[PDB]
C-alpha cells in the first residue's frame, strides 16, 4: 500500500503535539522521551496526547491518528492487530477488533478502513481548550505489544497525527514513534542509554 506522508507540518493554526512528562519509574504505564520522539506504554494503557495550535481552527476540523511501520522495508504493509488480539474480546463498542489504534472516551470517534489503501485510522472532532486550559488532551491505546507474531513483530511503528478540515484535507501533521511493551521505563531508559552511547 502507498506510504501516507510523516512530514511534520505545522500550518496555518501552528499544529504540533506535546506529551506529558510522566518519568521512568517501574511503575511507570507510559512515557515519552522527547530525545527518541518515542513514546513507550503498556498494552490498552491509556495515553494522553496534548494537541497544541497557535490559533483555533474552524469548527469541523478533525484529528486523525494512524499507525505506519518506520522501516523502509516495512512501510508499505498495513500496521494491524496480530491474530491473537485481533480476535480478543474486547470491543469498546465502536473500534473494530482489527484496529491498533482507539481513542478512549470519546463516543464521536470514527473508525476508518480505507477503501484504497486499507490502511487504519481513528478521527475526533477537534474541540477548543475547555476554560482554564490551554491545550486539548486525546487518550489514545495501542492494542497490540510491538512484539506480537503475525503482527508488528518487533518491527518500529510511528502514529502520524493529521489535523484536517470537513472534508479530510491536511492542515497539520505530527509524529512520534511508539513501543508497546511490558516494561516502558525500563525500556525508555535503555534506549536513551543507547543513543547517548
Ligand atoms: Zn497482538
Amino acid at each position: 500500500s502507498s506510504v501516507p506522508s510523516q512530514k511534520t507540518y505545522q500550518g496555518s493554526y501552528g499544529f504540533r503535539l506535546g506529551f506529558l512528562h510522566s518519568g521512568t519509574a517501574k511503575s511507570v504505564t507510559c512515557t515519552y522521551s522527547p530525545a527518541l520522539n518515542k513514546l513507550f506504554c503498556q498494552l490498552a494503557k491509556t495515553c494522553p496526547v496534548q494537541l497544541w495550535v497557535d490559533s483555533t481552527p474552524p469548527p469541523g476540523t478533525r484529528v486523525r491518528a494512524m499507525a505506519i511501520y518506520k522501516q523502509s522495508q516495512h512501510m508499505t504493509e498495513v500496521v494491524r492487530r496480530c491474530p491473537h488480539h485481533e480476535r480478543c474480546s474486547d470491543s469498546d463498542g465502536l473500534a473494530p477488533p482489527q484496529h491498533l489504534i482507539r481513542v478512549e472516551g470519546n463516543l464521536r470517534a470514527e473508525y476508518l478502513d480505507d477503501r484504497n489503501t486499507f490502511r487504519h485510522s481513528v478521527v475526533v472532532p477537534c474541540e477548543p481548550p475547555e476554560v482554564g486550559s490551554d491545550c486539548t488532551t486525546i487518550h489514545y491505546n495501542y492494542m497490540c505489544y510491538s512484539s506480537c507474531m503475525g503482527g508488528m513483530n518487533r518491527r518500529p511503528i510511528l502514529t502520524i497525527i493529521t489535523l484536517e478540515d470537513s472534508s479530510g484535507n491536511l492542515l497539520g501533521r505530527d509524529s512520534f514513534e511508539v513501543r508497546v511493551c511490558a516494561c516502558p521505563g525500563r525500556d525508555r531508559r535503555t534506549e536513551e542509554e543507547n543513543l547517548r552511547k
